[PDB]
């Protein structure tokens, strides 16, 4: 009752990181799992949502099915202004039948594009794309901005063990570049190739697993040069940057070292410090992280101006978040950019 | 302006983590790696520092290789006043005869022990055991504390890729118990079931793999219960708590959301939350994090307590370190508490 649309509090509160999913593509996981060909993540996350008799679970599935009047009262209820939906973790990424892939993920954003016709002040859309054809890729990413009303894309992180630092996907970068949006790397459970330990213990998930996974990538990203290669392109991540910014010393200081070394043709020297990149390039959601010491130091290393609100609804939809959110010891004008502004600079809104 | 012993600006300085080696355990790992019996991640590692006629590398392993005159040098003209040794990761850990690997440790805890005697008001020692025979362990566990002066044991993070909180591991604890010491779970490089994403990028040691490896295992025993089981048992990490610290209310989040789904076998209910976990259980140093907004968040995390000064001597031996550490802006009492008295509580000195 106290958390309100409409943003008489000062601000709107602008949700970046908010998913959905469609039928079909989820039948498609239930399939690959059926048959075998679902890799141990896809059976760990998927296994679970898709097939739990249990109320979080079912409750989980029809709220990222939904992309109306469902969605909007439980946007209201929490005092959401807007949300920046994108196709749920993994997305088409793991399919082996790359027809599908395409036509599954040209029929999500689709369905996304019409949602947000529908709803033009709430709902707000990232397109979903299929790296294993980045030509492809690229043409959806065209395609999401110009005729579908997209602010970027959001990337599952690595694409069948693979992961975006190689030049086989260089075509994707080159077309965000080309439209001007960002990137968004949200996680998605590790390949078999790193998985199995966390996997034994329970730690494949959000809970660590998603951090490694995610931080790695975007680690990846930052060494072998990207912003450098593109130096407009923007990349944004949730859960507060991964620990990214937390390792910053560590990472520039064996960056550095690693460097120096000349061990890795992967990783030769840079224009920037890696706290050069997070201040210029990179960009942070406290996804999961409704936690306002971890908000504070976020904002301390890249600068307030870099750190934006999301809910990480429906797998975490949670009001007192939101309240422990609006009553931060913050000024009114860094609040506003968390909620409110950075996103609406950020994503072009 | 110098760096002086003495404690005259109003502490000792009290390094808790600091490297040696032996001669013929670095040579095992070498003959390891020219037969092929070496895992990936000690390829990467020794033969490179072991091998490289670089600067870096060949300084660090004279150093690491002294236990006398350099070393202490090297203290005095960085105002160390006291170091506490252990061998150098991965130790005897990856030696796959047990004949050689208890053999080894026993030497190379011999030699610490005689070093220590030798600059008792210099050196402290941490004993070096082998996880591969936790029986033996034990045994050497409680040698190091009643007659090698030790005051607990640094463990190399897995062992041939297995983890602490498996059963066959329980009779380490019960000795570290028995002798009410703390363990130090120092890094090593990932093993070969997740290591291959890191190591294609140059990822794999302390840049990134160190940390994402040994969070791991900190996590995994936090959520196997080991604090409920052992509630005395204190354990040290390095490296400003490997993230765990900056992912604390993910964590505690996500713990709770995998206990209450029942989802894994692995993560059941538990006496205290995670947080309470850090507060009563876990030790943090600042190894390779010589970076005051990573320290004081960690400080107002875990209780500043239950943070200590590290060097990580010799692989990041950097005077301005130090100087940046002494002008912290800290309290007196907090400085003191953090280079001196902190370690001498947890360490018993
Ligand atoms: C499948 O997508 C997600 C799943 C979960 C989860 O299972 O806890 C978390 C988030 N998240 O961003 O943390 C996700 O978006
Ligand atoms: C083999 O021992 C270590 C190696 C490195 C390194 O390669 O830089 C760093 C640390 N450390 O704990 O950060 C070590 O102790
Ligand atoms: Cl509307
Ligand atoms: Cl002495
Ligand atoms: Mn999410
Ligand atoms: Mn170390």
């Amino acid at each position: 009752q106290d958390l309100k649309t409409g943003g008489e509090q000062g601000y709107l509160r602008i949700a970046t990181e908010e998913a959905f999913a469609t039928r079909e593509i989820i039948d498609v996981y239930l399939r690959m799992i059926r048959d075998g060909t679902a890799d141990k993540g896809m059976v760990s996350l998927w296994g679970f949502y898709a097939q739990s008799p249990s109320e979080r679970a079912t409750q989980i599935l029809e709220r990222l099915l939904d992309l109306g009047e469902r969605r909007i009262a439980d946007m209201d209820a929490t005092g959401i202004d807007k949300a920046i939906l994108a196709l749920t973790s993994p997305g088409v990424q793991p399919l082996h039948d790359l027809d599908e892939a395409r036509t599954l993920a040209t029929r999500a954003n689709d369905t996304l594009a019409d949602a947000c016709q529908k709803y033009p002040d709430r709902f707000i859309g990232m397109g979903t794309v299929a790296p294993q054809d980045p030509e492809w890729s690229a043409r959806e990413i065209h395609r999401g901005a110009r005729e579908l009303g997209f602010k970027g894309i959001q990337i599952n992180s690595h694409t069948q063990g693979r992961y975006l630092d190689e030049e086989f996907f260089d075509p994707i970068f080159r077309a965000l570049v080309e439209v001007d949006q960002p990137l968004y790397i949200h996680p998605a459970t590790s390949p078999d190739s790193m998985i199995d330990p966390m996997l034994e213990a329970g730690l494949d998930g959000a809970i660590f697993g998603f951090g490694v996974e995610t931080g790695m990538h975007l680690l990846r990203l930052i060494t072998i040069g990207i912003f450098d290669k593109y130096p407009s392109l923007q990349i944004m991540v949730g859960h507060m940057g991964e620990a990214l910014p937390y390792w910053l010393y560590r990472l520039d200081y064996m960056h550095q070292a690693g460097v120096r070394s000349q061990r890795y043709e992967r990783m030769k020297p840079l224009k920037k410090t890696i706290e050069g990149y997070l201040k210029s390039n990179v960009l942070v959601t406290n996804s999961g992280v409704a936690w306002e010491p971890a908000i504070k130091f976020c904002q301390q290393v890249m600068g307030e101006d870099r750190v934006m609100y999301a809910m990480n609804y429906p797998y975490q939809y949670v009001a007192d978040e939101v309240r422990a959110m609006d009553a931060m010891d913050m000024s009114a004008q860094t609040k506003k950019k968390f909620f409110q502004t950075n996103a609406e600079k950020w994503f072009k809104l």
